[PDB]
């Protein structure tokens, strides 16, 4: 365990939007497997179904395309057709409020899901604790 275990409240019963307060983007998994953020609440690719593997581990799945959020070996977020080790994230409470998502595969490197202010996703190595890009709020769809 390389990380704390403060867990966020709530559950996985319903799909969520993952809203990044940094730039005010919803995490988006595009059909072509690219991942970014959009401020467009009506975007069909921001509806995400999270599900638990182990406690505090999640898959994050596009409801629209079925793609799993994943982070590849070079820290790039992508949409995976099938769940693999790159698709597991450690979902944690952060700053007593937000959700963060650390790549389980790369947890020892503290690679987070993050969106920059311009809506582009962060590359894993460019993320770290303390950033704004990594802070998400799950919103109802
Ligand atoms: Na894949």
């Amino acid at each position: 365990h390389h990380h704390h275990f403060n867990l966020p409240p709530g559950n996985y019963k319903k799909p969520k939007l993952l809203y990044c307060s940094n730039g005010g983007h919803f995490l988006r998994i595009l059909p072509d497997g690219t991942v970014d953020g959009t401020r467009d609440r009506s975007d069909q690719h921001i509806q995400l179904q999270l599900s638990a593997e182990s406690v505090g581990e999640v898959y994050i799945k596009s409801t629209e395309t079925g793609q799993y959020l994943a982070m590849d070996t070079d820290g790039l977020l992508y949409g995976s057709q099938t769940p693999n080790e790159e698709c597991l994230f450690l979902e944690r409470l952060e700053e007593n409020h937000y959700n963060t998502y650390i790549s389980k595969k790369h947890a020892e490197k503290n690679w987070f899901v993050g969106l920059k202010k311009n809506g582009s996703s962060k590359r894993g190595p460019r993320t770290h604790y303390g950033q704004k890009a990594i802070l998400f709020l799950p919103l109802p769809v």
